[PDB]
């Protein structure tokens, strides 16, 4: 069924994710045709300043995922960024999540999937869509077998992303595509020191995902983003989550009957 | 309000592929009264890519063809100019005139279209920014335009290549009617050497999105037989797929309508 | 021999293209092996914005150019927007420019090269090096047998131009090469109302473009810049003028002997 | 202030390819005094876009073939970190220390390049503008380095391509020291499926072009025989061409050493 990955980007603390993972979980009771898969960093290892919030480690990033899994009985998912963090991140990721900077950093993606999990690679900004067949196949070759590619925008000029819709049915054709509906708005160091975004084009784009076709969707959600620690201009309010999804949930009923084959 | 649909021949072929076309507009304009539809053909291909390309029969033949599809269909009319000097005539036909990408910065063009008092649909520029068509309107209602258009269809990726930043279609919603240009925007400037490529097997999917997005209407070009068209054989829709593509959008519409934000 | 195409941006009276002109007859008798051909354009048909400054008409254009020309013995080069306009303006024009945006453009192409004057198409921001085959083809069908082609800058993203240099050797291969060394630099339509740009990267790009290997530069130059109606941000300062020029024919000097062969 | 020349064969395929390569490189440095050389290979190429690609024949072998160079030839050594415990290990032999493209924002990465006192040449992203590397150089100097440079090695342009927007070379210059990569800005990334291609007709004149602009160094990939090459066949430069280009690229550098403009 359709895929929601949510969360909030960085695990603030496992109060927040608490919060946060009530509020998923209400809406995984209310929508049964969707599965829901908590999402949320341990450390944000690519800022672009050395003063900017990275997180409180893995030991304590893993125990919190824990305490929302075991309280709400939810799918997770995070990112792993160097090959030893995949065998202790595994023991609680439902999902293992590729960071788009190292979709071809080799023993990270092999590390991953000689977990025995399921694997999602966030698509390079540098990468065409065609490029993520080489992406699976490493992927496959390292036995992986639930295997996912998830649109975030691709590089255009400088400090700006631009999303090629031609990519989801492309990427489709040997795996199955999710849509990063909050990076994909994001302005690389757009701050300087850090990233912008804008907030206003989150929701024509996840519309727009839907009605071309994808297997899912993934947001940044919090209750407060003006005071979230990292993407603070672009995740979505806790509050607006339900909204959206009952909005893309009706959009891909109708257009589903569109969808093109394979 | 009324959703339109711009559509037609790339090329003025001859005047009977017109009245082929325009049989089929007419019918779908019958059975999608919530329709605005509008019959689209170029008197002159002024850009191709070769000397040796198709252009067209002159601008009298085609306005002279234009004008049958009126009188014998009643539908409306665009088409687009390259020079000043051809609003005049043009807007004697033409409901909507249209402005060539590559030409939607030239002040005069925009001008003469403007004072004719008929509709101004401008093609965005590939190498124009979404904010940067705020100016374009302004000459246009400077140059006493009362209904104008902004048509998306794509920007310079790389080489040979376009993208669709369907952020551009909340952005130019803010001044002007935005109409999402769905066979040009997967075309491939350049693509095939002496002309240029695309790919027809994004055309559906992108259009989705476009009307999932938002927009005040649709162009695409039609032909009963893309595959022998003299200008854009590689992205003009067959005629026989019009129908189920303007359906299928005119529902993504309705239940997408409720989520469309205000500008 | 090597071209040097300088003058102001735009005619904003024949005053100040005799000023100018001056310089340029004088960098002219400084400079033998370089054939300097002076340039202002009678009309910015393309301003973004209908409030900006667009020049004095055709007629007092081609009068100005012509006591130019008659003053100091200097080839002339102007630019054209329509078909009809290519006729009177070759009354004076050694050169005729065809805009970038008009590159494309059949019938201007056509009139441009019916006159029996040198063409100097400026690559539009959207075409491709390979892509300007095509152009040369169009002029030579309509019997010009002097072509320039000349870059430009590419559509990098919103509102910002990047010069890729393999542009030069490609372009070689079927004309002429000039290097538009403050156009190259513009952010277009950079300034909302206007287009901006980066004058200190200027004389960095010509070195690199005489370094790779052209058959000529282009320049915009003004007295005062600051003051200028048309391209202020970008426009070289006329005493600046001398410098550049020596310092890119000592660079070509150096470097011909590496230019490869077509 | 003494020009870099980084040089040497993409991957380490064999401990006697390095040699026949030091040996020139030796050989040039001996000649070209003015010039530093330090003598670039690595170990892994950790980043290849097939499964069924060459990578190297790990890190134990690697450092032991380059400690093998720097012994024979007494060449100063560089090569690239992928994961933060290389750092150690590696910095036991090479002078600088490479950080991929990919990776130049990887934070532990880069700090654990930066406490081993060597030096750090971080490869610019082809994702990342020219002024985003001022941060990149914050981390590194926070984490220990002393001397740094940045790598200009092109930006993604469209789909597989990569375009260099020389304006870098003076904004970066701004914070650290900048090499110009001549060989990887003409590659095409993933440009014949399951590998990257690449324009090598390209590679001399960009080279000009940044020495002109001006650069701090440059960084070549060369190998004896380039068509058998493991990776980077189509980019990497015949070890005999390399004497000539670097006696072109330090007479261009002379003659427009005095226009560089002071930072
Ligand atoms: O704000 P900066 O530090 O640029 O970081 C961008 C975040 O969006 C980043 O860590 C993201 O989750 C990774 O790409
Ligand atoms: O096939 P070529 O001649 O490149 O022309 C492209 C057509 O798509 C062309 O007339 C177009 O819409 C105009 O820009
Ligand atoms: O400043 P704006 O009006 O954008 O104009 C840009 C000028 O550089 C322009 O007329 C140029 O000469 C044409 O492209
Ligand atoms: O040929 P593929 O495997 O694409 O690799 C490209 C190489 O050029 C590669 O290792 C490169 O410099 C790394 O990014």
């Amino acid at each position: 069924k359709f895929l929601v990955i949510a969360g909030p980007c960085a695990i603030e603390s496992e109060e927040l994710l608490l919060k946060v993972g009530e509020e998923i979980k209400r809406l995984s009771e209310k929508f049964k045709e969707v599965e829901f898969v908590f999402k949320s960093s341990f450390d944000k290892a690519n800022r672009s300043s050395i003063h900017s919030f990275r997180g409180h480690g893995l030991e304590y990033g893993v125990k919190a995922l824990r305490k929302v899994k075991e309280e709400f009985g939810l799918k997770i998912t995070t990112d792993i960024h160097e090959s030893w963090q995949a065998e202790p991140v595994a023991e609680v990721a439902d999902i293992i999540q590729i960071p788009a900077f190292l979709c071809r950093q080799t023993d990270l993606l092999l590390a991953a999937a000689k977990t025995g999990r399921a694997v999602n690679v966030k698509k390079g900004q540098f990468l065409a869509p065609w490029d993520t067949k080489n992406v699976v196949e490493k992927l496959k070759f390292g036995g992986a077998k639930e295997i996912y590619l998830t649109e975030r925008g691709t590089t255009f000029g400088y400090n700006n992303l631009v999303v090629d819709f031609r990519s989801l049915p492309i990427m489709k054709q040997w795996a199955k595509v999710i849509y990063d509906a909050t990076h994909s708005v994001q302005l690389p160091g757009g701050l300087g020191d850090k990233s912008g975004g804008m907030r206003e084009f989150i929701f024509p784009l996840i519309r727009a995902a839907v009605a071309v076709g994808c297997d899912g969707v993934f947001m940044e959600t919090h209750p407060e983003p003006e005071k979230a620690l990292s993407d603070a201009s672009t995740q979505l309010p806790l509050s607006q989550l339900e909204g959206i999804i009952e909005a893309i949930l009706e959009i891909r009923e109708v257009a589903s009957k569109y969808y093109e084959t394979i």
